[PDB]
């Protein structure tokens, strides 16, 4: 049973999904710049039930939100375009990683006390009971490291949630910054009893040697190329590279611990950003239906079979998130 | 005229003021932790009313909430508070230090175009026009630097602001981190052709050299010894030795340009937080209440002037915020 922002749903009607994706999104300060950076209800409701509306075409019945807490998280938005459209969305419980969230908080808890049962007790309470006092529970819990490694402050969050997974069984998608991490983040949640088979380990595709996805994979943890669409931005690599790497993986039978998705976002919060025409390019296919418009019917141009596709895609999700 | 939460008013109905305080606040991250952690808008309501009644009944009625906006910054609450007691209180517009605020947002705004224009739209647009759509105007303009420098996404800010000093002519706040960077605060502002005689460079009770405060009040600049009653938090002095330099410079003729508050937090946001008792006596005078009831009657028994009391705190805030 996967919990969406609607309800449970049973893991057969998950169908194809898009593990990684957000629907809105914030820089932490976002909030700060209200004045000039306000939210545009109305507006951001018509162009996510808009995508909501062109996933559905595709085939997509399912996207996994996988915006932290401290990065513009609303569930209440999230449950208004599912129910507006159908479209079948999980969010998750989590702070972002050191480097980019609002880490001041937990940082000043954990010098007061403990912290880490204070997290766990936040993400306890928004997988089981809800969140703000919503009823809407989050479906996955959300990790994020930095590039040179998994922070104390980080460290904090990993614990609190490989607890919450042992006990509620919940799975865990994280993020790795920069291509790095994945084997750490996989090694820790594992030592700590974390179920591997509840865990995909993100932006994997950040980087473009095998052996650092194998030795990842090692773990039994699933690893998930969620940036697919985005070329040049924060390091990424081409979709060129990612799906050179992917093809090696998948002839190398790990299709049942492979995913992908895009790391889009639908629409962001505060002013909207400015794109420097020089960085059109890197972002021109990052958007939530390159997957399935140029991805997949490339894979299979390139001998990947439908099953390897459907495993990606439907099997992978369905027991991850199911 | 100075412009507070309710409207302007005239600088001779400010009266005795606390240039430097925080109705409420919390470190940016807090609202990822609204699940456990929400705002009892009522519990606070009555506990900020209480406090406004507490300094009214002491003469005080004016306060300077020097809240940054993305650190729980909340204009309606405080036009709440003040309309409910008649206590008049100013806000404010700017993003706190790089070492704890939420960093994330103008970092990325400042890499992808000119961070500085936008953050002076901001200030301009909270300062002439009203914030969040409300119509309530920043009376006073927040800036805060680190300890080893004023860091340049730290001085993105401090050149917005001077720019709108500069065509606004209203006042500038600031915010020294343990006991540094004073000196550079006023030196950067008064070379930006900002009012000398509209900056209070605060924290400034953070050192206890009397050097470093000469050294800063040669730029013509106002200083604050805001944090009065906090004892030994985050590299803070005691208040004998803060009223040592003190007494010191007043001795020395610069009583025009000596400002006192607390930097008190009314009502903390996010889950309230745990004071170890072995932090119990630097925080036990660390209120609002603190410069009337034992500061001022103090100076006067240790030789100042009841018009040097005045000086401090109605003639100072009258010009500075008036
Ligand atoms: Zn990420
Ligand atoms: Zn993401
Ligand atoms: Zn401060
Ligand atoms: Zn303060």
């Amino acid at each position: 049973t996967a919990q969406t922002v609607t309800g449970a749903v049973a893991a057969a009607q998950l169908g194809a999904t898009l593990p990684h994706e957000h629907v809105i999104f914030g820089y932490p300060g976002y909030a700060g710049d209200v004045t000039l950076g306000p939210f545009d209800h109305a507006a951001a409701l018509a162009s996510c039930t808009e995508t909501a509306r062109a996933l559905l075409a595709r085939g997509i019945q399912t996207v996994v939100d996988a915006t932290p807490n401290d990065c513009g998280r609303n569930p209440a938005f999230l449950r208004e375009v599912s129910e507006a459209t159908g479209l079948q969305i999980l969010c998750a419980t989590g702070f972002y990683y050191e480097g980019e969230g609002a880490t001041t908080y937990f940082k000043f808890r954990a010098s007061l006390g403990d912290a880490e049962s204070e997290i766990y007790e936040m993400m306890r309470t928004e997988v089981t009971e809800g969140i703000a006092g919503t009823g809407i529970r989050a479906g996955v819990i959300k990790l994020a490291s930095s590039r040179d490694a998994i922070t104390p402050y980080e460290q904090l969050f990993f614990r609190a949630a490989a607890r919450v997974q042992r006990e509620t069984g919940v799975p865990i998608i994280t993020h790795t910054q920069e291509g790095q991490q994945g084997p750490q983040q996989a090694e820790l949640l594992t030592s700590l009893g974390a179920d591997p088979a509840r865990i995909m380990i993100g932006h994997m595709d950040g980087n473009t040697d095998p052996a650092y996805h194998r030795e990842t994979l090692r773990h039994g943890v699933s690893i998930a190329f969620d940036r697919i669409g985005l070329q040049g931005m924060v390091g990424t690599p081409t979709d060129a590279e990612r799906l050179s790497v992917l093809t090696t993986l998948l002839g190398e039978g790990y299709a049942d611990r492979l995913l992908l998705s895009h790391d889009s976002i639908w629409h962001w919060l505060g002013r909207p950003p400015a794109i420097p025409e020089a960085a059109l390019p890197a972002v021109k296919d990052w958007h939530p239906l390159h997957i399935s418009d140029d991805i997949l019917p490339d894979l299979r141009r390139r001998g990947i079979t439908e099953e390897q596709v459907g495993q990606m895609t439907v099997g992978n999700p369905a027991r991850l998130f199911g």
